[PDB]
C-alpha cells in the first residue's frame, strides 16, 4: 500500500495472510485474502497459478504482522485450492482473477470468530456502490515502487471508485478494462495498492454494511497519475462462488 496508514487486525478482522512453504523451512508471504465464511477464504488466482499445490500453503487469520506472531492468531492448512478455469493474463490485465481456499486447522476445524477474526459480507447480484464512493483496501504490499521488501505491519488506505467510462479513456487503460473489473484510485493519485497487495479486499460500505466489493488484481505501476488500481468485480462472480463453495 502506497501512502495510507498502518493498522491492526482488529480494524480489518476479515483479512487473511497467505504464505507458501519452501524446501528447507522458509515461509514467504504470497498474497492477501478475505474470510467470507468460517471455512472459506477468497483471493486472486494469479497468486497460485504457477504453484497450484495446496499442501505448500499456509493461511493465517487474526495476524497483524508479516513475520511475527499475534495474540489470538490462527493457523490453517488448505483443504482445497480452487482456481478460476478461465483465468488469463494479457500485457497488463488479468481476467477472472479470483480464487477460493477451503481452510482447516490441524484438528480439522474451520475459523472460530473473535475480536480479531470475522467474516466479511458478499455483495448482491450486480449490486455495486455508485461510482465516486469511498472504499478501503488493506495489505502487506510495497510502500514505494523502489522498495524490495514489504512492511512488517499491515496497512490500509481509502480510494474512490471510478466509472468504467473514465477508466476506459485512452490515457487510462483503454479497452483493457472490462465490466468484470472495477477501477479505484485517489483523486490526487497519492495513495494506491502496489505489488504484494494482490488478493486483498476492496471493502465498501453499501447500505450501512461492510461489503467485499473487489479483490486487488492489477495496475500499471503504483500511484501513477491516470493509472488506477484494478479490482476483480466480486458482484459478477456470485454464481461461480456459490457453485464451488457448496459441496
Ligand atoms: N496501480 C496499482 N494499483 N497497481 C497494482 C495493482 C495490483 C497489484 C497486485 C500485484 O501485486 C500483482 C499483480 C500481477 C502480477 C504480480 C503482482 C500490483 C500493482
Amino acid at each position: 500500500i502506497i501512502g495510507g496508514e498502518f493498522t491492526t487486525i482488529e480494524n480489518q478482522p476479515w483479512f487473511a495472510a497467505i504464505y507458501r512453504r519452501h524446501r528447507g523451512g522458509s515461509v514467504t508471504y504470497v498474497c492477501g485474502g478475505s474470510l467470507i465464511s468460517p471455512c472459506w477464504v477468497i483471493s486472486a488466482t494469479h497468486c497460485f497459478i504457477d504453484y497450484p499445490k495446496k499442501e505448500d500453503y499456509i493461511v493465517y487469520l487474526g495476524r497483524s504482522r508479516l513475520n511475527s506472531n499475534t495474540q489470538g492468531e490462527m493457523k490453517f492448512e488448505v483443504e482445497n485450492l480452487i482456481l478460476h478455469k478461465d483465468y488469463s493474463a494479457d500485457t497488463l490485465a488479468h481476467h477472472n482473477d479470483i480464487a477460493l481456499l477451503k481452510i482447516r486447522s490441524k484438528e480439522g476445524r474451520c475459523a472460530q470468530p473473535s475480536r480479531t477474526i470475522q467474516t466479511i459480507s458478499l455483495p448482491s447480484m450486480y449490486n455495486d456502490p455508485q461510482f465516486g464512493t469511498s472504499c478501503e483496501i488493506t495489505g502487506f504490499g510495497k510502500e514505494n515502487s523502489t522498495d524490495y521488501l514489504y512492511p512488517e505491519q499491515l496497512k490500509m488506505t481509502v480510494v474512490k471508485l471510478i466509472s468504467h467510462r473514465e477508466c476506459q479513456q485512452p490515457h487510462y487503460y483503454g479497452s483493457e478494462v472490462t465490466t468484470k473489473m472495477l477501477c479505484a484510485a485517489d483523486p490526487q493519485w497519492k495513495t494506491d495498492s502496489c505489488q504484494g497487495d494482490s488478493g486483498g479486499p476492496l471493502v465498501c460500505s453499501l447500505q450501512g454494511r461492510m461489503t467485499l466489493t473487489g479483490i486487488v488484481s492489477w495496475g500499471r505501476g503504483c500511484a501513477l497519475k491516470d493509472k488506477p488500481g484494478v479490482y476483480t468485480r466480486v458482484s459478477h462472480f456470485l454464481p461461480w462462488i456459490r457453485s464451488h463453495t457448496k459441496e
